[PDB]
């Protein structure tokens, strides 16, 4: 990538790592690290991505106000446009089916892979930073500026207002049984909710804002990207395992592989990392 890569995710058999950037691409990456394909398309840049259950289609998210929808072998599927400003993340929802998109025009658009808009998540006061799908595809997770998370039903309808994080929410994930919803947020901290919306954790350690979370295929590990430079991995009980140290700018995202051995970051310097759950750095992917 010739700029800040935005956001990393990795296909379901951890084979394929696919990174966003500000460089108007996502790329997709081997996971020896070989480049595999550019997807070319969007006008400005990219700030998220995501891979089918699948495995087959990936979705990236910009500031072109689009999401495009992609094969794994680069060719452009769909362009889904309706936002009125940029799209900050996208999410695919677990039978495939559905794409949900945050943006900064402060919805959630939920559409089919047809590129037909199925929804409009209305409710946030700001910017809408992130969306993730919760593990049963009934709920759908929102992150934003007004400092929430939002949990909602596919009918639109806004089911909890998760309140607590005293700045920004930058993005939100679900853990794999669906039971805890993971936040990070500027204000420097993660917190883990059940789905009644009550606050279990705040994971604090990190010393400026934290920019995305993931958990493991397990649930035992939360991964946390931040502006401090490092990545932070946690255990649900709140304990801070490992401090992923290398990269030379802000972390933008995380992810973990299917197996949970490996996690992948996302930096404004331009790179990816590859990391073990001990800590070790194992790859740069430039």
């Amino acid at each position: 990538h010739s700029s800040s890569v935005t956001g990393v995710a990795f296909s379901p058999d951890g084979q394929t790592i696919a990174s966003a950037s500000d460089d108007k691409t996502v790329k997709l990456w081997n996971r020896n690290g070989q480049l595999l394909q550019t997807l070319t398309g969007h006008s400005s840049s990219v700030t998220g991505v995501a891979f089918s259950p699948d495995g087959q289609t990936i979705a990236s998210a910009s500031d072109d106000k689009t999401v495009k929808l992609w094969n794994r072998n680069g060719q452009l599927l769909q362009t889904l446009t309706g936002h009125s400003s940029s799209v900050t993340g996208v999410a695919f929802s677990p039978d495939g089916q559905t794409i949900a998109s945050a943006s900064d025009d402060k919805t959630v658009k939920l559409w089919n892979r047809n590129g037909q808009l199925l929804q409009t998540l209305t409710g946030h006061s700001s910017s809408v930073t992130g969306v993730a799908f919760s593990p049963d595809g009934q709920t759908i997770a929102s992150a934003s500026d007004d400092k929430t998370v939002k949990l909602w039903n596919r009918n639109g309808q806004l089911l909890q207002t998760l309140t607590g994080h005293s700045s920004s929410v930058t993005g939100v994930a679900f853990s794999p049984d669906g039971q805890t919803i993971a936040s990070a947020s500027d204000d420097k901290t993660v917190k883990l909710w059940n789905r009644n919306g009550q606050l279990l954790q705040t994971l604090t350690g990190h010393s400026s804002s934290v920019t995305g979370v993931a958990f493991s295929p397990d649930g035992q590990t939360i991964a946390s990207a931040s502006d401090d430079k490092t990545v932070k991995l946690w255990n649900r009980n709140g304990q801070l395992l490992q401090t992923l140290t290398g990269h030379s700018s802000s972390v933008t995202g995380v992810a973990f592989s299917p197996d949970g051995q490996t996690i992948a970051s996302a930096s404004d310097d331009k790179t990816v990392k590859l990391w073990n759950r001990n800590g070790q750095l194992l790859q740069t992917l430039t």
